[PDB]
């Protein structure tokens, strides 16, 4: 069902290398809605080329554009399994500090910020 379980780590790294190759400036940054989530909907893609100058704050902005959620829907992002410390931080930055050993940031949203 996730994307870890579809794809084996060998598919998940070489998929990284070609993404270097073809969109360098670039993050591969995989979205996954909460297995828990019952509001808000599923995206249309799992797999992001997030440009590398953005950063948090604009990446939940797009996110909810995405998911075309209206202005009091509720909406949390995990990075790496965690809370975001800063939405100030560009993704250039966060990517090398929150990187998984496979080189996608993984990213999961939920409504509740208990998850
Ligand atoms: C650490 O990366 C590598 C290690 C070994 C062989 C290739 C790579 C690579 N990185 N990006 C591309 N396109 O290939
Ligand atoms: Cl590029």
């Amino acid at each position: 069902k996730t994307f870890k379980q579809r794809r084996t780590f060998e598919q998940r790294v070489e998929d990284v290398r070609l993404i270097r190759e073809q969109h360098p400036t670039k993050i591969p940054v995989i979205i996954e809605r909460y297995k828990g989530e019952k509001q808000l909907p599923v995206l249309d893609k799992t797999k992001f080329l997030v440009p590398d100058h953005v950063n948090m704050s604009e990446l939940i902005k797009i996110i909810r554009r995405r998911l075309q959620l209206n202005a009091n829907q509720a909406f949390f992002l995990l990075v790496n399994g965690h809370s975001m410390v800063s939405v100030s931080t560009p993704i250039s930055e966060v990517y090398e500090s929150e990187k998984d050993e496979d080189g996608f940031l993984y990213m999961v949203y939920a409504s509740q910020e208990t998850f």
